[PDB]
């Protein structure tokens, strides 16, 4: 899993 | 803004 | 549980 | 954006 | 099982 | 911008 | 269980 | 305001 | 769980 | 103003 | 801004 | 309990 | 805004 | 408990 | 927990 | 502004 914020 | 990935 | 993307 | 609950 | 948000 | 909450 | 507030 | 997440 | 106040 | 995370 | 109380 | 969010 | 009570 | 953004 | 980009 | 990988 994971995120990106852009 | 962003994404999950969980 | 949860998880936000704001 | 969005959100889950568990 | 998973998730995603965006 | 953006964020998470988990 | 859980939940958002917003 | 915010968000919160519980 | 957590928050963000902006 | 400002931001947080908590 | 903004609070949160718990 | 509770929780707030303003 | 918002709140819970449990 | 709490915290306060202003 | 949580994470922000502003 | 930037941009996060978590």
């Amino acid at each position: 899993g994971g995120y990106v914020l852009g």
